[PDB]
């Protein structure tokens, strides 16, 4: 008999999620010990594959760990799902790098085009032609990541880019002292500039689309931060004076930690941007509800944290009730998310033995 999906059995789904982001091998005993995933290699590789809320990165990280014999046979499970038969190797790697980002820690990386290598190998024993070393095929892998990377890259101005000649000129004699056939690499390059190698999106996606759309706030995409509500309210400097009924509106981005607070900069015919104006922690914050001859629709945070006393953080009337219902419940969730994980991050007194 499986357990229900209440709301406390969602959070540390959640919770295992969020520790999978951070620290990868601790999110993956936190999902197993509370039976969200088998305690198997297969198990976990079809979870990593499949469930969302998990960072591309972070996949990548528990994948390229060569340290660990359960991290190996997961990423074994994981290759072994994937064909690359009768394919060209950067047409596999594109398929590769659709579920998993290859990029990261040098070390995580080179694993992570081994077993890549290896998998695209096993699949072509059609393949007659070959290279005078067989290690050439993670050398050509390697310099088909690289260029991917380069060609799209927005840090990269264009007219330093790597073009067609500079790839070839790249690797001239990597193969025991001879190049890869010319035809093969003119072939891999026109298929890249025609097509980048992107990786499926995942919550962090989600993240920095809304951070290029507000302007300093422009750095909120880290591994384990999950938008969670877009909310429109009306801030509110004094609960006990009356106010017009559209002014101080903020667009509100709730994340599972941090509540980002903004105001409309830019409206175009579709198009927005936003103004940062102020981000408030979850940790110690409490929500309160209020209503006077005023604002029907109040809302009060405060940060009951130790220190000082409670201090008031901001107020806002939302346009609704059910606009103030449903973003003080996801925000209360998320604030009694937050402290389970500050509960479970003091475990570092059991890292000091």
């Amino acid at each position: 008999p499986a357990f229900s999906n209440d709301v406390i059995r969602k959070r540390h789904y959640r919770i295992g999620l969020n520790l999978f982001n951070k620290k990868p091998e601790k999110g993956v005993q936190y999902l197993i010990e509370r039976g969200f995933v088998p305690d198997t290699p297969v198990g976990v590789a079809h979870f990593l594959l499949q469930r969302k809320g998990l960072s591309r990165q972070m996949i990548g990280e528990f994948l390229g760990n060569r340290q660990k014999q359960f991290n190996r046979d997961v990423l074994d499970c994981v290759v072994d799902e994937m064909d690359f038969s009768t394919m060209e190797l950067d047409e596999a790697l594109r398929k590769f790098q659709a579920h998993i980002r290859v990029q990261g820690e040098a070390q995580k990386v080179e694993r992570l085009i081994e077993a890549f290598s290896q998998r695209y190998c096993i699949c072509n024993p059609g393949v007659v032609r070959q290279f005078r070393n067989p290690d050439t095929i993670f050398i050509l892998a390697f310099a088909i990541i690289l260029l991917n990377t380069d060609m799209y890259s927005p840090n990269v101005k264009p007219e330093r880019k790597m073009k067609l000649e500079d790839f070839i000129k790249n690797l001239r004699g990597v193969d025991d002292g001879e190049d890869i056939p010319r035809e093969m690499l003119m072939g891999i390059y026109e298929r890249i500039r025609k097509r980048e190698l992107k990786t499926n999106e995942d919550h962090v996606s989600q993240v920095q689309k809304v951070e290029k759309l507000i302007v300093g706030g422009c750095v909120l995409s880290l591994p384990h931060r999950r938008l969670v509500c877009y909310c429109r309210l009306f801030e509110v400097p004094d609960p006990n004076k009356p106010q017009k009924l559209g002014l101080h509106q903020r667009e509100i981005f709730l994340f599972n930690d941090l509540l980002v607070v903004t105001k409309i900069f830019q409206k175009k015919k579709n198009s927005v941007t936003y103004s940062f104006r102020q981000s408030f922690s979850l940790y110690g914050m409490q929500v309160l509800l209020f209503e006077n001859q005023y604002y029907p629709n109040g809302i009060r945070l405060t940060s009951s944290v130790p220190g000082a006393d409670i201090k008031v953080l901001i107020n806002f009337n939302a346009p609704n009730p059910q606009d103030r219902k449903k973003f003080t419940d996801d925000l209360r969730e998320s604030i009694a998310e937050v402290q389970e994980m500050e509960k479970h991050r003091i475990e570092s007194e059991l890292e000091k033995q």
